[PDB]
């Protein structure tokens, strides 16, 4: 039942707490921001994970997470189950009044991509490469897609502090991961952000009951549900960064491929 609390889900509150001043100021390296932003890069990078059509689970209303995704799928599917962010994304897809800022995202992927490309080019490649906004459900054995327009299979996928933050204990977890994993094209690719160590983090006047998983039992998560990981490393949160809006313990980025055999 957590759904019920993300009733309350208030995405500008969400984005304040995280995208914001401390977290969300780019300069200095030692950073989250800096540090997720580099472990997409260079992923894409390798020039492994690519392809046609590409899905982002849970988006939330952050972008993000597909700067650097972006350069390499044509057709990028961004999803969420609450509609505030479904509408909360589309104030930035279409550059309505009040979106969200962000340009310093936005630059710090084109520093680190090092193409030499203008911030602006990248926005624009990723309002247009993003071809729809859909509800999504990972509880549901098919999320949230009895016949979605979202072309599938996926050729890759990305999620980013969802799975963790919509299931109640480390079982929930591991079905919610199975479920998105029948997404994705045998020998895709997934790139999953998450909270390691987390039970909690608030968002305006909801306070979301989270699970606290460690890099092992996410990797383990992960085999299980047919994957190779092909990468996986972990952030510690620094003292600095820890607000009082949760109490992540640090952040991992996995990297992992639907073994086809
Ligand atoms: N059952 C469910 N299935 C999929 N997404 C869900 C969900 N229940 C809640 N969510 C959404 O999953 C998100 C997790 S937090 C936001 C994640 C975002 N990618 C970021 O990095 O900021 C929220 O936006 C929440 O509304
Ligand atoms: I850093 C960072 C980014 C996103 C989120 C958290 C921390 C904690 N709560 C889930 C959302």
């Amino acid at each position: 039942a957590v759904a019920s609390a993300y009733q309350r889900f208030e995405p500008r509150a969400y984005l304040r707490n995280n995208y914001a001043p401390p977290r969300g100021d780019l300069c200095n390296p030692n950073g989250v921001g800096p540090w997720k932003l580099r472990c997409l890069a260079q992923t894409f990078a390798t020039g492994e994970v690519s392809g046609r059509t590409l899905i982002d689970i849970g988006s939330g209303p952050t972008v993000y997470q597909l700067l650097s995704a972006c350069s390499h799928f044509e057709d990028i599917t961004m999803t969420d189950f609450l509609e505030v962010n479904r509408q909360e994304l589309g104030r930035w897809l279409q550059e309505e009044p009040g979106a969200f800022n962000w340009s310093m995202y936005s630059q710090h992927a084109c520093l680190i991509e090092g193409k030499g490309e203008c911030w602006q080019d990248k926005e624009r490649q990723l309002r247009a490469r993003v071809k729809r906004v859909l509800p999504i459900d990972v509880h549901q054995p098919q999320p949230l897609g009895a016949g979605s327009p979202a072309p599938l299979p996926a050729d890759a996928l990305v999620s980013a502090f969802c799975l963790e933050a919509v299931s109640p204990d480390l079982a929930s977890f591991q079905r919610a991961l199975d479920h998105i994993t029948t997404l994705l094209r045998p020998g895709g690719h997934l790139l999953l952000i998450g909270a390691l160590e987390e039970s909690w983090y608030l968002a305006g006047e909801a306070r979301l009951t989270v699970v606290p998983v460690s890099e092992e039992e996410v990797r383990e998560a992960l085999v299980r549900s047919g994957y190779k990981v092909r990468d996986l490393r972990t952030y510690i949160m620094p003292a600095h960064l820890q607000t009082g809006v949760d109490d992540v313990k640090g952040v991992f980025f996995a990297w992992a491929q639907k073994v086809g055999l």
